[PDB]
């Protein structure tokens, strides 16, 4: 049984590993390969701020709430292990800041120690009048990618750096199942006009004194179009733009300014932070994650495609529940093929 | 008038600045000088883990509670300012871990968001069954010392390398008031057998991924004789020994081991941390802080000494309240001499 996962971003590798760990022991042969035209550090996952937190508003599909939860508990269960940091994983506490009262988020009980900020805490943030405190996890994408590829490699999964032109060519090259984990570029293999790039720019900074995440919201502005500060493993991420529809891969001057001034005002000590790097990523924005299976027909073998894309600005946050779901759909595929 | 502060640790410089800021404008001339035989980075303050947290048990003098509180609110009021990190100041959250239930600490309301740990949080710390979460402040001693000396220097206060042999010599050199901020060595200038060194050893480490403080307690072995982990401004402090009565200034292997294994078991990711330095400090341990006024006589001139030493393992935590108290006593000294504040 030959499985090609297309994509080496967080979604690809997580899904690839989950499939292998679930079925290596029961299927023989099972051959899993990863194709992609960029690997770390060249994916959007690499640019990700690296924090577990869903959108403040609930999701359309309630399965996603669950996929987030599964992802959190998965990640939390690693805290305590010697290799947590090598995976890019470590606990962080921080603040969500609003200019007025808002409902509690659907994920309040999933995180650790959710509570509302007290009048004292707020004086720390002059420009805001309401907010939350909680404890969550950093998942640094660059590092987690390095961990997964190593974990994949150790188990004999093989990587191929290449550009897939169609699902057809890959099936024709001998894939029985295709897991489509192509992020914002899924539309090149099958038009999907619900999928748009969520263009976010970030500034990477050396400011090791900052131990807490700080995320502001501007309800009249759209999610992550207000300043945010997220301590990483060895640097800090500064953001404040997330504009959907823009396909520009290059850094922009106006965005640099919006992020720097917004964050400098939020966290004035930034005046002495050294700028280390500036990047631009595309979140695969979609009303809903596409995680379903599809039957494609070329030549003689019917080939099965399982999509797993459109995780917007929360791919790190939801990834494991999504992989888990794909490996189950895959199980069904094995079934119908009397393969167990 | 002429004021000599003896000591350039956190207590000396704090007290010096507070006195200057309160009385520069009302006394003329006011001449404040600092004498010490070590400055940053060679004081015990420099070796301090750098975290705001009093002892878990209540203090003998309840005033120290207030002094801790004042210190916290003072420091908190700077969060939001551009210069917070330059002062060595930044917020941190973390965990206090116990093997069994304990009373809430007297300072629970002073910190931010004190609460008890939940069963899930405890899963992160296999060896422990009860604890707290809260948010507090880092005050890195090395950095704060640098800030204070700069702030002192800008206001014309002058620093002198000098080992003081007696209070007499300094008075005879023309000091009207002496502020005694000599830490654990105060006994050299006036015996005080209540003062003992609290020898603590620490390992400084590069483990930037660790954002939270983690302090374990062993109620039977005494305070800070159980592993503790404190993220600093650009490195992490690892500890687990605090033995009173030992005057050994050299690092020892047994303590290095107690700290490394204890902390590696607490925080297993430390396996990849690079060791960047190892130190040994002496906390000026005392049943309580000596902060009182004393009149000394040498040849019919009255010299006024105000002591401010014996802050044990909490000098950073309590310093500002203690400085504030010294300024008050100094104000009283002025009153008695018919001099007028405000
Ligand atoms: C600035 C920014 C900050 C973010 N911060 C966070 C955060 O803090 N927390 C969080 O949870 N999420 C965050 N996100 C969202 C998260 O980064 C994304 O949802 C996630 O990285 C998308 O992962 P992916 O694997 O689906 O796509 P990608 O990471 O882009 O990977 C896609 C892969 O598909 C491959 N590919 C595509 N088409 C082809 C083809 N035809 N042939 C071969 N290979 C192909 C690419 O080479 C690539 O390897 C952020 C996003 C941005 C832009
Ligand atoms: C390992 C360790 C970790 C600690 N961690 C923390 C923590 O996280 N938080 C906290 O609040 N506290 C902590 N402490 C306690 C804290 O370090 C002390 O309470 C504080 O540093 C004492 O400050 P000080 O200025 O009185 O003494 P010091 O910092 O020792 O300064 C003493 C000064 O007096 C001078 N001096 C003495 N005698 C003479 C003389 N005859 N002539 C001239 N100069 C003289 C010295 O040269 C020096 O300048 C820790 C202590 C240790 C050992
Ligand atoms: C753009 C910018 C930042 C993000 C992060 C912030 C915290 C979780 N998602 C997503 C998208
Ligand atoms: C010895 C060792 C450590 C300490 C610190 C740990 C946190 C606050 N006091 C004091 C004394």
């Amino acid at each position: 049984m030959r499985v090609v996962v297309i994509g080496a971003g967080v979604i690809g590798l997580s899904t690839a590993l989950c499939i292998h760990e679930r079925y290596h022991s029961v299927l023989q042969p099972l051959d899993v390969k990863v194709y992609a035209d960029r690997f770390t550090p060249f994916t959007t996952t690499d640019v990700a701020a690296g924090l577990w937190q869903p959108y403040t508003s609930e999701p359309s599909n309630p399965q996603e709430a669950n996929w987030n939860q599964q992802t959190f508990n998965y990640l939390l269960s690693h805290i305590g292990s010697p290799n947590a940091a090598n995976m890019g994983l470590t606990p962080v506490s921080g603040y969500n800041l609003f200019r007025e009262a808002v409902p509690d988020p659907y994920w309040k009980d999933m995180v650790l120690g959710f509570r509302k900020l007290t009048p004292r805490e707020l004086d720390m943030f002059p420009d805001y009048r309401y907010g939350w405190f909680n404890t969550s996890l950093i998942l640094e994408g660059r590092k987690y990618l390095q961990w997964l590829t190593e974990r994949l490699t150790e188990r004999g999964v093989k990587f191929f750096l290449r550009k897939v032109e169609s699902f057809e060519e890959v099936a024709r090259g001998g894939a029985d199942v295709i897991i489509n984990c192509t992020g914002v570029w899924a539309g090149v293999l099958q038009p999907d006009p619900l999928l748009q790039p969520g263009r976010g720019q970030i500034i990477k900074v050396d400011a090791p004194w900052l131990k807490n995440f700080i995320i502001t919201h501007d309800l009249e502005r759209g999610i992550y179009n207000s300043p945010l500060i997220i301590p990483g493993l060895q640097a800090v991420t500064l953001g404040g733009t997330f504009q959907v529809g823009n396909w520009n891969e290059i850094n922009n001057i106006q965005d640099h300014n919006t992020i720097w001034e917004g964050c400098c005002r939020l966290e004035p000590t930034l005046k002495d932070a050294k700028i280390v790097g500036e990047y631009t990523g595309f979140g695969p924005v979609r009303p809903q994650v596409r995680l379903e299976r599809e039957q494609l027909r070329f030549g003689s073998s019917n080939t099965e495609v399982i999509h797993n894309y459109g995780h917007g600005g929360y791919g790190l946050t939801i990834h494991w529940g999504c992989a888990l779901e794909v490996a189950k759909l895959f199980g069904k595929v094995l079934e119908e093929r009397n393969l167990l």
